[PDB]
């Protein structure tokens, strides 16, 4: 039913639109296309900077998860703009997204990924708690972890 690919440019505004819907008509968020301009550039910001971004598709292509890994400073990394379709939820396609980002920073010399999440995203912290990561205090964030959130986590992979 479902295939990751890396994302590449065609998925520019589906990927904007699936995020967006997500944060604005499901969790309401205060947050739009303007306050991330990390996605009007993916190519540049994550994977040509070190980085990676996968998405989760269906058989006709269409985007139904995403995840997001920037690369730190002294081998670390920051997990981003994870998401995944509610009508997608319980087919565990955050696990396979995670996976493929997991191996890679096995790959790629990458000893931990650090994350920040909102409260409002409650099955997130649970999903993160089950697997792999444990919950960190604002001062234990390294100096190049970028702070925006209000919960962090970190998964060690060493
Ligand atoms: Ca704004």
């Amino acid at each position: 039913a479902i295939n990751i690919i890396e994302y590449n440019r065609s998925y520019k505004e589906e990927l904007i639109e699936f995020i967006l819907s997500i944060q604005k008509n499901e969790f309401n968020i205060k947050i739009d296309r303007d306050d991330q301009p990390d996605l009007e550039n993916i190519e540049h910001n994550y994977l040509n900077s070190g980085g990676q971004f996968w998405l989760a598709i269906n058989n006709h292509q269409n985007i139904v998860g995403t995840i997001g890994l920037i690369r730190l400073d002294n081998n670390m990394s920051a997990l981003k703009k994870m998401f995944v379709d509610k009508g997608y939820r319980n087919l565990k396609i955050g696990k396979k997204l995670l996976d493929k980002v997991i191996m890679t920073c096995k790959e790629q010399n990458i000893d931990g990924i650090y994350l920040g999440t909102i409260d409002k995203f409650i099955s997130a912290q649970y999903f993160y708690s089950n697997n792999g990561f444990r919950e960190i205090k604002r001062g234990d964030l390294p100096s190049s972890f970028p702070k925006l959130d209000n919960r962090f986590y970190y998964r060690n992979l060493k």
